[PDB]
């Protein structure tokens, strides 16, 4: 077989980025300032964090063993919960005692069959009494929010309806539903994609299978009153490619953004509208929303080039680490329209931008608040020379918070330090009467100086402050999503303003 | 009640001194180098770790919580597991998320009333199939070694009989004895010593009871194959002054430095002799052993003033940080000789030094091998204008091991490097057959550049190289004793030589 390292090496896995690989607890956390008493709570996060040194050299940041931390609370005292899911792929690589899995999403790589290629490693959510954790490629793993336990891969009492569940499934406020989709939902390369949706009693609702023009990475989508919406990146899968060895990704310069909208109820698959968007990479969505015209208002980050640049177009073209920068955008969607091709979008704010979140209170509906990490370049605000060499590679950086009141425009902006990035932050309400988007903030730190992970509590009153630091005494590895837990939601999702 | 602080503060919990308190797995370590396939066992090592901020300001390094790391060793690889002893003190400071016991060893300045006051934190031993975290005020805690579970108090099937274990029991490897003792063993202040044995089947076998001259600290003894021996270190207990808040050892420069000899078998305790070795530091007996006249030769660790100096005399007398060196002694005794004071013991090597430990399979016989900690002063064996800042206080310092072989005199260095200091090491036999002291050292580091622990395994053969190098990713805060239990001993104890 290909030698199994026995240490990690690569600037994926050196300084901050190097794996910790702990599972376990840390009770009591040290705290400097204070956590507000009424706080009561879970903050999961998933980060990829390969259990075992990779065969495969440089292998992405994406192809990680999915590692879940849960920060329990109550009355001003936090827990640390951390464990790996238990994927098919962490088992039998634990039990062989060395990587196994190949290239990201390739099996024609790996050294053995596998049935489920999960990392689990994208997003981690509630739902009905159990976590799921998502992976783009795979169903959920199902685990126990208490204990972090895995109960195994997760197909919704045999419901399921596709190979593949999204990492940004969107949870209704209004209605429970839990809105679903999966692309390449029958196979590596298939254009398929299947569109589901689960009521609150956990029954299907929506199953409409669709045609992607072609075969892209739909990372992120969104869902209004009566529409979801696909967008595009222009990142194209060839499964021939993946046969010879090739990578399942590769960028196309020459096709545009395309926006799928679909009617969120009782549609057949023909009823998609493929619109076409600027070619450019789409990012995350805040949210989207039909404005009183029945127009789709679609906020999203929104970049011109490949912001995967390592994997590049056909002919090994394309940016270099820092330079595509990402911002926050409105594009305007019209189902009624036949006319396909769409205006640039205008843009929300100035910051070079990622990972936005509402109070989700108004997910699907219109919101006027959004929290986002922003990358300055502003001298100063990041001490590069001294956060570079200590950092690692193949991770997206974030130096600051921002919270946007989309009525006054007005932006507060939380700066941790010039040694300190951030994570994606989580939004909790004040309370069950509290207003849109007033309460807490928070991220996950990590500080260069002492080489550990901190994580911040703010008041959304003054982003610009924390209320209480707490300080642990391990790194986090840089991770992807996360989700707060209320104490007080009894199926764990706040209620609808 | 005294407030509860909410994170560490203090030179005892600064630097690599602060706690971590991570409980839980990191399976298949990092290794550079090679770990020799043939070593199978484990090495289990105890680290005093507050698990919560204590109420009392510079609390002594002696008095944090006990927690257990083990290092499981087959083929070449190797996973730590970790856990803390649940203490009733652990247990009743989870349940109120709080300090409660006070002072060490001071039971009038604790917040509720204790009845074990044990952090099962000095030593990790093994016995008839469970572990015993060991702490000299106390009855010892029984854990599963598998699993790190703690079972509770251990009272020997109810025939344990004194309030008091020793961290120091030794296991005779010829009649599979473990020989024990506990002072202080009517409780706080009393100068009962009950000196007791187990034989392998676990039955009590000696019992007596005898008298100090002085309340003092007897940390460790030795056995012969006649004879037991109780060195007192001239600190000095008086529960007036406890009661009062003051502290539970005191030191006393007018009393020599006491060694009791008793016999091993059927002794009553008006049988004992105090002889009075010249006043100084009782420290770590290496091993002791009758030579052919029948003369107690006790070799150990001795010192000419208070290695504990934060509990100096009654006048606030004694020495600074960093100050007072030990070195490796050798006493002669005579049971039957009525000449109760000693001469100068000789010396066996020049270093400053600690932590003796020999080949097992000779205890209580003559031994010619012993490892050792060192800590040389010499410029530029250890950088201290780099370490110092980052070190914190409260527990001493090696910057190296050492190996005298006592037939030849030839002594080699292990110098793990000028940013690097280590805990006790272990002794491993290279297989059933091998010679005395013949086979493998391991040996926790401090890394201050990485803030980071390695656990470095060595060949007798050439102690000055590194076979392998497990490299942690987490701080193990420096520890007190620790053991290798072998996959061929059936009982957990080596074979006699
Ligand atoms: O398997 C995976 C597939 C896709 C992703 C996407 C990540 C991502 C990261 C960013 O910084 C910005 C973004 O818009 C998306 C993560 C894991
Ligand atoms: O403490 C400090 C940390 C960083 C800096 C950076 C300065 C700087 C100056 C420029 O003209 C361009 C730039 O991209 C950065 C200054 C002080
Ligand atoms: O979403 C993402 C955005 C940006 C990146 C950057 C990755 C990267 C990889 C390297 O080898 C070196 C580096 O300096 C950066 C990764 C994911
Ligand atoms: O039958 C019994 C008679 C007496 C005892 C005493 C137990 C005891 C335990 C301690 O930790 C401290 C102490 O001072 C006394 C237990 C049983
Ligand atoms: O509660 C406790 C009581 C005593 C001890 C002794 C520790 C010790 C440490 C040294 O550096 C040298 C030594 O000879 C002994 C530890 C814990
Ligand atoms: O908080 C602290 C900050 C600095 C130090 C430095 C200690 C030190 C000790 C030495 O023997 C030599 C040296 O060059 C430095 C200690 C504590
Ligand atoms: O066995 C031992 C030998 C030495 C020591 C040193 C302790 C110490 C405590 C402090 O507060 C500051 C310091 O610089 C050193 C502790 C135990
Ligand atoms: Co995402
Ligand atoms: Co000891």
């Amino acid at each position: 077989l290909p030698p199994a390292p026995r240490y990690f090496q690569g600037e994926n896995t050196a300084g901050f980025m190097r794996p910790v690989r702990f599972e376990g607890d840390i009770t009591n956390l040290e705290v400097v300032g204070e956590i507000p008493k009424s706080i009561e709570g879970t903050f999961y996060r998933v980060m990829p964090e390969p259990h075992l040194p990779s065969f495969i050299p440089n292998d992405p940041w994406f192809n990680g063993d999915g590692n879940i931390s849960g920060f329990y609370f109550k009355d001003g005292h936090v827990d640390l919960k951390q464990r790996y899911v238990r994927t098919e792929k962490f088992v039998r690589e634990a039990e062989a005692r060395r990587s196994l899995l190949g290239k990201y999403r390739n099996r024609y790589t790996d050294l053995v069959e596998f049935k489920i290629r999960s990392t689990a490693n994208t997003n981690i959510v509630y739902w009905r009494g159990q976590l799921l954790a998502l992976k783009e490629d795979s169903p959920p793993y199902a685990m126990d929010p208490e204990t972090l336990e895995t109960f195994g891969v997760y197909d919704f009492d045999g419901q399921l309806p596709s190979l593949t569940f999204t990492a940004h499934p969107k949870f209704d406020p209004v209605t429970r539903e839990m809105v679903c989709f999966g692309y390449e939902a029958k196979g590596d390369g298939t254009r398929d994609i299947c569109y589901y949706s689960f009521g609150p009693d956990g029954k299907i609702a929506e199953t409409v299978w669709l045609v992607s023009p072609v075969c892209g990475m739909i990372h992120d989508f969104a869902v209004t009153e009566n529409f979801v919406i696909f967008p595009i990146i222009p990142l194209v899968c060839d499964v021939e490619r993946m046969k010879q060895g090739g990578d399942h990704w590769q960028w196309d310069y020459s096709i545009p953004m395309y926006i799928g909208v679909l009617p969120r109820r009782g549609a057949q698959g023909s009823d998609v509208k493929w619109f076409e968007a600027p070619h450019g990479f789409a990012g995350h969505v805040a949210n989207a929303f039909e404005d009183d015209k029945g127009h789709i208002q679609l906020q999203m980050a929104y970049a011109k080039d490949n912001v995967f640049f390592w994997w590049p177009d056909a002919n090994g073209k394309g940016p270099r680490p820092g330079e595509v920068e990402a911002h926050f955008a409105n594009f305007v969607l019209d189902y009624q329209s036949d006319k396909l091709p769409l205006a640039e979008p205008t843009y929300l704010v100035d910051d070079d931008m990622e990972f936005p979140r509402i109070d989700d209170r108004v997910a699907t509906r219109k919101h006027k608040h959004t929290f986002f990490c922003i990358f300055d370049r502003k001298p100063g605000v990041t001490d590069f020379e001294f956060v570079m060499p200590r950092a690692g590679g193949g991770a997206p950086m974030s130096n600051g918070l921002a919270h946007l009141n989309h009525e006054t425009g007005d932006i507060q902006r939380y700066l941790p330090g010039p040694r300190k990035l951030t994570g994606e932050c989580i939004f909790i309400p004040r309370n069950s009467e509290a207003a849109e988007g007033d309460g807490y903030v928070m991220v996950l730190l990590a500080n260069y100086e002492d080489m550990c992970s901190e994580l911040a509590v703010l008041d959304t009153k003054d982003l610009t402050n924390e209320v209480a630091l707490i300080k642990l005494p391990v790194r986090l590895r840089p991770g992807l999503h996360g989700n707060w837990v209320d104490k007080s939601d009894v199926d764990g999702h706040p209620a609808p303003l």
